């Protein structure tokens, strides 16, 4: 990574946690801001570090490398490199590949990210593979939000976990989330519990949902 | 985090601390100096990297978003933000969502709390998440300070160590947790050792009160 | 804590190795030194992070308070806080409570520490904190060495391994408990041993007596 | 390695990380972008520790001392070094195997990889190993892309982690990459899958085609 | 400690390994070079630190105590402290007790250490407690070295493995023990191989001893 | 160790590294490279804290000094000490028991390493010890490189791994070494596999004898 702007080299107990998270979690949600977490300030040889030290869920890392390009391929579109000598005070456009690493050297990824202006090729990279790993999370649940309903004798703080839980896997905007909140969490409740929460206005906070239905 | 003023990122070691105490511990109070030792220094960045970081728990972490909008909306209406250009020597007012980190970049944030004078959105940030932890803390105590009464062959140093670990999560002001303890401890003590503790004068400290009740 | 002088927050190992050692030894007297030498250099914040993140024993941690207060109070008494407009060039003077932390923020507690002349408040803390922890080592030892009495079977060097450990958790000054060496080690050695030493001059050192009632 | 540009020794757990690498992993494929990781900006002297302190795999270990010499002599037969006392100002040329660091000192070593321009024996010796590292990993996978084909109940999921996982250690251009996945993936898919697939158009992503799957 | 010479505290995982040694090893031999390995550079608040946190063995632990006051009254009757006030340029004399670190501040020790000429009562209050762990060590060992006897099936490997441990553990001069070598290890050999060992020249070195009774 | 040059203490975990290693592999070949590895930059002293730290093997380590003490009396007769006083600008010349370690102190050690030119007391004293630890090595393997036989039914794979590791142990210099595997590896073959490499010309690589035998 690049600490305050000095570079540095990825860490043994950075990579060893990477590997160990999804060689423990596979790809549940979490897994995504601890790889946000471990690659601060990461450079795209950080970044392909990595994904390439992962060991089998080799189908999801095809995955991601084709989502990869799919972006790459978008910022050639809209970058296009120009032809011509790259003049003494300057520094060549940088292509997708160059940003995924596949194409750059480290000294050429320094110079972007510390050139005034700064050109973030590991911040953009970053958001590509986080890009590529929703996907994977997201097809990796096995369940949808909608499927999610309160047993009968199950306990609400459990029922409101099982659905914040399978929430964070879904793919949907914030307003798709808040309806979902707003409308399912109570829908899909167990009638007991339902009926207590319908008491309550149209317009309270889970806090209030949730001390409601703590004695049924 | 921010060391002496240098920005750093979130170590691996100090994440997995914090992955740990929540996977170890639920929401038992001492979670929240741990919380904070953790966070010592940190960004809205690190302090929302800490709490996505933790998996499961996803009704109290729910929870914790709402209190933080709650603390979010209350800035805004006190703190408004102003339109016009910003100036070249200035940086903008932040908002709860900067506060939060949701709509603010680690730069801005980075310049927010490293500017003269300072504005602490970490240490501000830091006071809503702790705020909302205590509301989770607190609703997942089983059990009230009230409920806690010493058994007929209960060691005192045992019914003490209940009676201060039920009462560390109870929602209270320092008085009135000084209340209770002037009040309910002797209270509830067993008849043998409740008689001793009366005949020591009424103001007697716990250190009197614990070796005052050792042998019986 | 602070370095060579450059603040940094306490670490997640130190907190780790602390949280540990009380979850190890509950009081036992080595506790204390390790207390002392993981906050070498602590401000009160670093004291308070230390003390809140122990779960459990919360009978004693309650104790620690009332002695901290006791303490806390003694220092308002010696040095009153004066009114006042603090003037430019100076900070404002420290209560109990700001030296405890309760009532500090980490900056001002930077700013005495560092200002000249020292005004080390997380020393004058620790010593609070350290006395209040005697306290507790002190009642929590079942055992007096006045009680440590050599077994007719048992080699010296455990008898007097007993000796020297109760001894440690006694509250006594140095010249008391040269006393008690010098008294009841012998004392209350078994008869075959007692005998042995008592030939030794009456003032041999406990090399001279291990190695004399080795065989024995 | 060499950090930001001061010189630094291996690190105990950078080699502690290598060793067990080896010794769980053998010659996995991920073994090697392992490998790349610790050896961030490593010395001559720094990747021959790394290769030393391999026990076992002794028949891999000495087919890498060939593939090395292989291309130390190459580098040899382009850049011969010539005869003449090395000036105050200059440094020698290196040879293969001051690269490979049997014949060079570390000093010499810094020197070049330093001096202005620079001349990076350590990314140049770390190719040479990573080729005869690949030369390893290739022999030692038993099975054949070829050889993978889909069992008539194996999710598909499965099979395309088989085939990637295999592919990963094949010995082939990208081009012959892309042409195993755009070929074998699909015709040896089982019949059931196999035909779903076949009536997505026949450039399809990966995404596509598991998702198409999923229920069969 | 002090490194290269700024101040710092003594590390977690100092402490640690210092405890632990104590913990796994009791007195053996190695556990004195670890103590001086851990000490490197140490106060005499770092070392009195070290030896506060062991727990139990506490009779060697008293022992030691002892003798750091033999040495230390030997340093005040050599170094008698001067009456008089301590000039503005100049520092006090250290006594025993300064050196031991029971009368003499953190700043004090660190002001002794530094100034020029040094005064390094860390090494000196060092070897006082290296001088009572021998005796520590020594008192410790069951066995003398005269007792170490080659058994008559014993591998020659393992009768000089027994005996230079238990020889590292004697009160002996390097000529002494240079005595022990050359008289008692052939001496003390069984019957087979201790003639094997005589018909080499009585000056050959132990190389050639332990492969002269390789198969025997 | 010495970094960059500033002075730095042998550190916790390069000490439990190598405690560890002569723990679990005794003397195998790979334990020399860790030694030196995890004493990259190691002064006289680092060097003797690693040796006496070792608890046991103490025959070897007595037959280790006796080697670094042939090599510090050669040092002494190719380089006398001159009588005569030590001018106030310069350093004395090292004798043998200097650069062992055993006879001078960190300062001058430090002193000698960094003056201009410089005098590596360090690397000359390891190579010493790695003299020493061949001498064990090598004496300490039972089997010799010419009873590594090939099993009538042990895969080549297999007994190119005991050929090479049994190899790694031999006192042989790189030609002799060189002659071994060109002679006894294929030699030493069993005779299906032996007739197999025979059809290959005589100077063909590892890689293509061990393809050559993979089926057989
Ligand atoms: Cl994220
Ligand atoms: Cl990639
Ligand atoms: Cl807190
Ligand atoms: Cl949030
Ligand atoms: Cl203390
Ligand atoms: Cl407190
Ligand atoms: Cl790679
Ligand atoms: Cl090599
Ligand atoms: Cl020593
Ligand atoms: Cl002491
Ligand atoms: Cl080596
Ligand atoms: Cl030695």
């Amino acid at each position: 990574p690049i600490v305050q702007m000095v570079h540095q080299a990825i860490s043994p107990r950075t990579l060893n946690a990477w590997v160990k998270v999804v060689e423990e979690k596979a790809f549940s949600p979490e897994v995504i801001p601890m790889f946000s977490a471990l690659s601060e300030g990461a450079t795209p040889q950080d970044l392909n570090t990595m994904l390439n030290t992962v060991g089998g869920h080799q189908a999801a890392m095809q995955m991601l490398k084709e989502t990869i390009n799919e972006e790459a391929a978008e910022w050639d579109r809209l970058h296009p490199v120009h032809a011509g000598p790259i003049a003494p005070g300057q520094m060549r456009e940088p292509r997708g590949s160059d940003i995924a690493g596949t194409t750059s050297t480290l000294q050429e990824q320094i110079g972007w990210m510390t050139h005034n202006p700064p050109i973030p090729v590991g911040e953009i990279y970053k958001r590509w593979i986080i890009l590529g790993l929703n996907k994977i999370v997201r097809m990796y649940s096995p369940t949808s939000i909608l499927d999610i309903r309160q047993g009968p004798k199950e306990p609400f703080r459990d029922y409101v976990d099982r659905f914040y839980k399978t929430l964070r896997a879904e793919q949907a905007s914030q307003e798709v989330k808040n309806w979902m909140t707003e409308t399912l969490l109570v829908q899909n409740a167990n009638p007991d519990c339902k009926t207590i929460l319908k008491a309550l206005g149209p317009g309270a906070k889970l806090e209030e949902m949730m001390t409601a239905c703590q004695g049924v």
